[PDB]
């Protein structure tokens, strides 16, 4: 419900008001997320937008920057909000649009979390929204 297509579209207008990102991107090239930050972050989440053709690794790098997490044993990974899957670094965000299983939505939620190198999913994915 909170992670559905409709919930993402309903959140999208506020995300457009509040998100940071590279504003030289044409509007149609942008995908907006509420980005939930690693456990222990005082700020639970931050609104961000990305180029939809960026790789996950690029998006992670951009999000870590905005969240001031570039200032260890673990690497930051974007993780699907329902499956917990650490999205593969080389895939483009575009790859997740529309898909039947665990899509990404323009306006949706996503997780940024410290994982071990090679770790595949973040544990307790439901808890980021609890």
């Amino acid at each position: 419900a909170k992670n559905s297509e409709t919930a993402a579209k309903v959140a999208l207008m506020k995300l457009k008001m509040h998100a940071d990102g590279d504003k030289s991107l044409p509007q149609t090239e942008r995908i907006y997320f509420q980005v939930f930050l690693p456990k222990g972050s005082k700020e639970k989440s931050k609104p961000m937008f990305f180029c939809h053709r960026w790789s996950i690794g690029k998006a992670i790098d951009f999000a870590a920057s905005l969240a001031r997490l570039k200032n260890t044993a673990k690497k930051l990974r974007l993780c699907h909000i329902t499956s917990g899957e650490a999205l593969p670094l080389d895939h483009t965000l575009e790859t997740w649009i529309a898909k039947e299983d665990c899509p990404l939505y323009n306006g949706g939620n996503i997780i940024l979390e410290y994982l071990n190198d090679e770790e595949q999913f973040c544990k307790n994915v439901e808890s980021y929204l609890e």
